[PDB]
């Protein structure tokens, strides 16, 4: 209950809901810099040329440690791209782990629908393992950096607070950012942070899809989406019961895609005609499994406010897919995750800070029993 890491508590900000970021400082002199935190790739990069949706940028010229390594680098996204030079240079988290050490750095030069404008953030730090990193693998990631050149534990836990704040802890866990027991699902591979859901349910309602649906592919924990990203065959089952789920009041076909959002009079969206989704991860024992249940308040998103109206408008967060299985924001923004690399599990915990109504709130419940779980997984 106590807390060690309490200076890393709310090192997290984000801008309109436009992705969470964290300060860190590059080169000598310092220049910090608001990095996005994103579990679903594994490139630290940094904008270092004027755009116009950049406040600031990293200036290597003005470092005089930074290490030129003469090599380009280019990262497509599932949403954008940028190009940029590779080189290495001090890097340091204020709000984070008190130490410094020396990484890999990606000088964004070009770019193309990556950038978001007023987000706040000028770069991206890629937490995910080494085998998804461009140019290749032998491009160490960040937290690789770290966890080898000192001491700090190879783990770090995330608390996304939706609507926009939370915190990134480092080399640990706080309990102040949780409440009931953690839950530990096993990553699959390390490459991105892989995981296998066993069974979905909407408001208590199985989907009754096969597993091996739910992980065609692969289903992955990924703080860059925005979405809850499902397979097409899962999204459109999905879709069709959360329909008929909340038939109390019908919804253009286009809402339900993304396309046309609904808005109501501040404070009066009726949350409660909304069903809430049940997601049951493979457990650490054989044939034991649990389950993160979010609420509507979680898949449906507020738009940038018109200028501080009266209306609060939404759109629908889960999309489709032809990836696998992405758990982004609407998934996070419900819970305490841990990303325990050191164990090869992500753990999952009700949010302190995640939003809910007085008559539901987000779940992580267990164990339940489910037989098979390993077939359940893409080969
Ligand atoms: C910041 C922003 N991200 C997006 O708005 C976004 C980014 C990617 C994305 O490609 N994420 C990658 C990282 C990225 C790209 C561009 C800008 C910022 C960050 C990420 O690496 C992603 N992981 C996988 C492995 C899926 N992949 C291939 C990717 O490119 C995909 C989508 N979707 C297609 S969606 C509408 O959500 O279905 C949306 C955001 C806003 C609020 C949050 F609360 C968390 C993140």
């Amino acid at each position: 209950r106590r807390g060690s890491f309490v200076e890393m508590v709310d090192n997290l900000r984000g801008k309109s809901g436009q992705g969470y970021y964290v300060e860190m400082t590059v080169g000598s002199p310092p220049q910090t810099l608001n990095i996005l935190v994103d579990t679903g790739s594994s490139n630290f990069a940094v904008g270092a040329a004027p755009h116009p949706f950049l406040h600031r940028y990293y200036q290597r010229q003005l470092s005089s440690t930074y290490r030129d390594l003469r090599k380009g680098v280019y990262v497509p996204y599932t949403q954008g791209a940028w190009a940029g030079e590779l080189g290495t240079d001090l890097v340091s988290i204020p709000h984070g782990p008190n130490v410094t050490v020396r990484a890999n750095i990606a000088a964004i030069t070009e770019s193309d629908k990556f950038f978001i404008n007023g987000s706040n953030w000028e770069g991206i730090l890629g937490l995910a393992y080494a085998e998804i990193a461009r140019p290749d693998d032998s491009l160490e990631p960040f937290f690789d950096s770290l966890v080898k050149q000192t001491h700090v534990p190879n783990l770090f836990s995330l608390q996304l607070c939706g609507a926009v704040g939370g915190s990134m802890i480092i080399g640990g866990i706080d309990h102040s950012l949780y409440t009931g027991s953690l839950w530990y699902t096993p990553i699959r591979r390390e490459w991105y942070y892989e995981v296998i859901i066993v069974r979905v349910e909407i408001n208590g309602q199985d989907l009754k899809m096969d597993c091996k649906e739910y992980n065609y592919d692969k289903s992955i924990v990924d703080s860059g989406t925005t979405n809850l990203r499902l397979p097409k065959k899962v999204f459109e089952a999905a879709v069709k019961s959360i329909k008929a789920a909340s038939s109390t009041e019908k919804f253009p076909d286009g809402f339900w895609l993304g396309e046309q959002l609904v808005c109501w009079q501040a404070g009066t969206t009726p949350w409660n005609i909304f069903p809430v989704i049940s997601l049951y991860l493979m457990g650490e024992v054989t044939n034991q499994s649990f389950r993160i249940t979010i609420l509507p308040q979680q898949y449906l998103r507020p738009v940038e406010d018109v200028a501080t109206s009266q209306d609060d408008c939404y759109k629908f967060a889960i999309s489709q897919s032809s990836t696998g299985t992405v758990m982004g924001a609407v998934i996070m923004e419900g819970f305490y995750v841990v990303f325990d690399r050191a164990r090869k599990r992500i753990g999952f915990a009700v949010s302190a800070c995640h939003v809910h109504d007085e008559f539901r709130t987000a779940a992580v419940e267990g164990p339940f029993v489910t037989l098979d779980m390993e077939d359940c997984g893409y080969n």
